[PDB]
Formats: C-alpha cells, structure tokens, sequence
C-alpha cells in the first residue's frame, strides 16, 4: 500500500539513477547503460543463464513511466542488474570489477534514503 513518503523516496531513487548515468561514473558504468546484446557480443548462452535481464536504460524507462511504486521496487531492479552480472561473468572479469564499483555507488547512496 502507498505510503505518503513514497513520492519523496522515489525522488531520492531518481537522484541515484541520474548519478549512476552521469559522467562522474561513466568509466565503470558504461556496460550497464543498455540491455546486454548477447548475440552481438557472441554470448549465445546469456539468455539461458539470465532469466530476467536488466540495465539502466530499462530502469530509467520504468522510472519515467511511473512503473516503480516504491523505492524497494526500484532497488530490486538495480540489484537484479548487478546480480545478473555476477551470475554470468567470471568473478575476475573486468565487467565484474566495474559492477562492484557501481554497486558501491548505489548501495551507499541508497542507504541515505530519507525515511
Ligand atoms: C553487463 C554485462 O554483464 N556484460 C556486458 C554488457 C555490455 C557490454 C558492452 C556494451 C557495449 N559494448 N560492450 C559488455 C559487457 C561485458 N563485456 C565487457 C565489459 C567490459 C569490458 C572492459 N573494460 C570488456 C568486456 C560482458 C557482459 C555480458
């Protein structure tokens, strides 16, 4: 059920999203900007391993469309995006190091949620 604080919490989420997409973090955020194009990357098993793809452009579309009803729903998609990366790729891959850095940005700012 909607809480009177959900709009303000969603503004905090939108601020986080803008930060994740900003030039400040682009050196490690870029793999997460768009859906994984498995065929283009030669990763022909990606959709057999990853049931629910997620990426920041999809999060942005969902925010713009008012799909997220609360902060926890937004956070679940951001964390799904990172989890997919940790599931599919070897833990020493460059993309995993990038994911860990971007997830640190996310988690520390998400923790500052007004509540
Ligand atoms: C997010 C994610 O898990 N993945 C993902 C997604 C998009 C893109 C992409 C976008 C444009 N081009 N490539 C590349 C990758 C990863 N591959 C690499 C990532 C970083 C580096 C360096 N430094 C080298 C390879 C493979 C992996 C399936």
């Amino acid at each position: 059920g909607s809480h009177m604080q959900d709009p303000e919490q969603l503004k905090h989420c939108n601020g986080i999203l803008k930060e994740l997409l900003s030039k400040k973090h682009a050196a490690y955020a870029w793999p997460f900007y768009k859906p994984v194009d498995a065929s283009a990357l030669g990763l022909h098993d990606y959709h057999d391993i990853i049931k629910h793809p997620m990426d920041l452009s999809t999060v942005k579309r969902k925010m713009e469309n008012r799909d997220y009803r609360d902060a926890q729903e937004f956070a679940a998609d951001v964390r799904l995006m990172f989890s997919n990366c940790y599931k599919y790729n070897p833990p020493d891959h460059d993309v995993v190091a990038m994911a860990r850095k971007l997830q640190d940005v996310f988690e520390f700012r998400y923790a500052k949620m007004p509540d």
